[PDB]
């Protein structure tokens, strides 16, 4: 339901943050 | 309904943190 | 209710982290 | 109640993270 | 059930963020 | 209960992240 | 029990993030 959907949307935004950090780690090397 | 809406608000804030990190990354020429 | 209001306070605190990260990016460039 | 209080405590810890990031942004300056 | 599964997806995305932060450190050093 | 106890543990892990970031700001300065 | 277990798993991943930040500051 709606609460579980919103928690999955939180997990996706956290994966979005991880993609940006993996990009920064590439650029730093 | 208010609980699910506040969780979606948390996901939106986390997407805003991802956007700020993309700009930090780009932010080193 | 009280749980919804506390979740809204968590979203506000995450928006305060996004502002700070944007300021970090502006300080390097 | 105890769940709502713990959620408010998570929001307080996130504000401590924002405060430390704001300080780093002034340090980079 | 579905709420518990979504919380586990959140923990895994946080583990991805930790791996990316470790890699930023290693790129520097 | 067990849920409130786990939420308090999440708040302490976030205070632990803020300690590490305050030390990084103290060093930069 | 499964929701509380998943919340403790989140706290453990946050402690792993605090450890990675300490290692970033050493560099």
């Amino acid at each position: 339901g709606e609460i579980a959907k919103a928690l999955r949307e939180i997990a996706k935004a956290l994966r979005e943050i991880a993609w940006a950090l993996r990009e920064e780690a590439k650029a730093l090397r």
